[PDB]
């Protein structure tokens, strides 16, 4: 958690979802999972701006380990995870009990 | 305001900007570059303005957003390129032989 990328997230009537704006990150290197109810994001972004930093004249975005935790209600099943990325977003669906 | 983060490197050849866009696809990132200044601008929707209601937790930015960049009289504008990967564009600008 040096950084903290931004998650939505929505209950449906039969399922959740979570939607994590976690770009430059291949989704295979980003973790889920549930445990005890919370739902955690985590991995580790890379950024270019770490390599030859003096020569960014600007360096905005934000990188590093995020660990994004969601206490998620009970409802959510933690053996329904499927996680899958389009363009840096990461799209968490759990279906409720 | 959705203002997406960028980083620019000056390399020896070229600059680089890398904008996180995550949630668009590459090709619908306009990215321009007239009078030394590099513009990107688009729009992203969200699911969050959907059924706003069942979300509990809402804090991605989406909508329009166009940020512009000057960049030093070196770079050419009629040389860029951009890919995106990730939700990152990476835009690079050649930069103008010496005169």
């Amino acid at each position: 958690a040096q950084w903290v990328p931004r998650v939505d997230i929505k209950e449906e009537v039969n399922h959740f979802v979570l939607y994590a704006d976690l770009p430059g990150i291949d989704p295979s290197q980003i973790e889920v999972q549930m445990d005890k109810g919370i739902l955690s994001i985590r991995g580790e972004r890379k950024s270019e701006s770490s390599t030859e930093t003096e020569r960014f004249s600007r360096i905005e975005r934000r990188y590093g380990s995020f660990h994004r935790r969601f206490a998620l209600p009970d409802s959510a099943d933690a053996d329904g995870i499927t996680a899958a990325g389009r363009n840096g977003v990461l799209e968490i669906r759990i279906p409720k009990r």
